[PDB]
């Protein structure tokens, strides 16, 4: 019992991390293989950053301009590419310590845990979701760059993430793994204004299951709904569509449970018009959105 | 900026953990060294956890009884002897993994990452506190127990926790590394209800100051407090009484906001007093008390 905002442990990942730095600045890569895997803005300075041309930036770099470091010992760079938004540094050395590993782009909606590190070295891990307006709430400092966003599916690490840069608005922005932007951001300092950031209803119905599970039920109530009425009350509080996906998505959770999906709806369509009036779920005073209905059964079923 | 629950990176931590079967019994060891703790109660079958004799229980064991495995390997139990509430099985084989390590006893209001553990295995990673009344409230399932609960200064693995019981609420019941009990909770199934979960104050406090740190400063007003008076309202919502160490030990953060931490201690008071009003500070609907202001200095610092 008990329920935890639970990230992955970070090992696997930790032995990835490198110190990657570019004239004057330093940021974090990430080795996989022979290649190290860093955002393309490394090669800039701050006055470059307000509206940077990558590739005539990058022609007044070489292989020698890139300094790798991997703890206390420099990796050589034998090459340099520029994918989209990350730099791929080819190195002459594979990392010993690569795990099986995949390149992901996730959907809004999907949690991941981050591993955040300044000059190559971690310094905690957290768990987060992409959310609906293609922002991530992470918390991360001047250096943090290149420090990344995964899963893990028992010994394979799933890479979906890489911070690029923070908003006015203090949220996060950055890149899949092959160095396309979440969203529309851009990697220059510009007016990029987040949209709207929308409550993952999917994954409140799933955390409403996670306290059931784990005896938190004041919530309960005699009602139903339906999709269509339930969507007109996630309209209203700035939730995102229920759909029928979701609703399968929730079946093992509702099986569990005994809690048919439409039913916890009208519980959570209460919770939205009627407030938690002081009281509190998994301990927590607001509808928690960034446990998906995987990440429910996963913490609830002790998958390592 | 931005201010999540932040685990320290468990990779240290992930290399030291084993599975222990005894009998029918299976849940986690630590290995260190040449020596693998594990909780005393491996030796138990259900019928025994009634009113259970460990040093009984124990005599019927030998060495070849307990089964080592780290991954897939086995490793030989040399020797076998009973500290308090856990086991220390000395094995011939000294972890490779060990990193630089103390065993530290905690006091309630203090932080720590939990890695849990099932068969030896990570499954994943999570921030708490020794509550005031010495639960802890985890996320553990059957089969967690011998996950530990440990803090990194750079190198040196602290480890102060190991998870050996669930209470009938839900709530979590260990150890230290020297196998003392947290708390007044015993390794038996009896009658352990816990004590008042009163809020940790001087971690509220410190996570206010995170909050304006980060911008969130909508509840500062125009009140000052004295310890005695704010005491008195603390006292009335079942908070900690706040003392001149904790004063002290807030120093930096007020020195860094420039908020004394009277002040905020007026700010915390108004918001016991008027509530949130609908309001949220750091994403959070309630006062946070699982971030000390060593954390708070920590995650808005960057310390590797
Ligand atoms: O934002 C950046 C660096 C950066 C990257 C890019 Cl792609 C564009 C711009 C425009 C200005 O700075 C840019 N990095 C940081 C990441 N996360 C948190 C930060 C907290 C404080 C300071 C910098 C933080
Ligand atoms: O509680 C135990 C095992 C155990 C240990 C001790 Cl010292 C005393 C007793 C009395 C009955 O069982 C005991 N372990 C578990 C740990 N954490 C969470 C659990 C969730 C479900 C099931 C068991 C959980």
């Amino acid at each position: 019992s008990g329920f935890r905002k639970m990230a992955f442990p970070s090992g696997k990942v930790e032995g990835c991390m490198v110190q990657v730095t570019c004239g004057t600045t330093t940021l974090n890569g990430l080795w996989l293989d022979d290649v190290v895997y860093c955002p393309r803005h490394v090669i800039c300075t701050s006055e470059d950053m307000l509206n940077p041309n990558y590739e005539d930036l990058l022609i007044r770099k070489s292989n020698h301009n890139f300094l790798v470091q991997a703890g206390n010992v420099q990796l050589r760079v034998i090459g340099h590419s520029m994918q989209n938004c990350v730099l791929k540094l080819k190195v002459d050395t594979a990392n010993p310590k690569t795990p099986k590993y995949k390149f992901v782009r996730i959907q809004p909606g999907q949690t991941f845990s981050v591993l955040a590190c300044y000059n190559g070295s971690p310094s905690g891990v957290y768990q987060c979701a992409m959310r609906p307006n293609f922002t991530i709430k992470g918390s991360f400092l001047n250096g943090s760059c290149g420090s990344v966003g995964f899963n893990i599916d028992y010994d394979c690490v799933s890479f979906c993430y890489m911070h690029h840069m923070e908003l006015p608005t203090g949220v996060h922005a950055g890149t899949d793994l092959e160095g396309n932007f979440y969203g529309p951001f851009v990697d220059r300092q510009t007016a990029q204004a987040a949209g709207t950031d929308t409550t993952i209803t999917v994954n409140v119905l799933a955390w409403l299951y996670a306290a059931v599970i784990n005896g938190d039920r004041w919530f309960l109530n005699r009602f139903t709904t339906t999709l269509n009425d339930f969507n007109l009350v996630a309209m209203k509080y700035n939730y995102e569509p229920l759909t029928q996906d979701h609703v399968d998505i929730l079946g093992p959770l509702s099986a569990q449970t005994g809690i048919a999906v439409l039913d916890m709806c009208a519980s959570l369509k209460e919770l939205l018009q009627n407030g938690m009036n002081g009281r509190t779920i998994l301990g927590s005073a607001l509808l928690e959105d960034e446990f998906t209905p995987f990440d429910v059964v996963r913490q609830c079923s002790g998958v390592t």
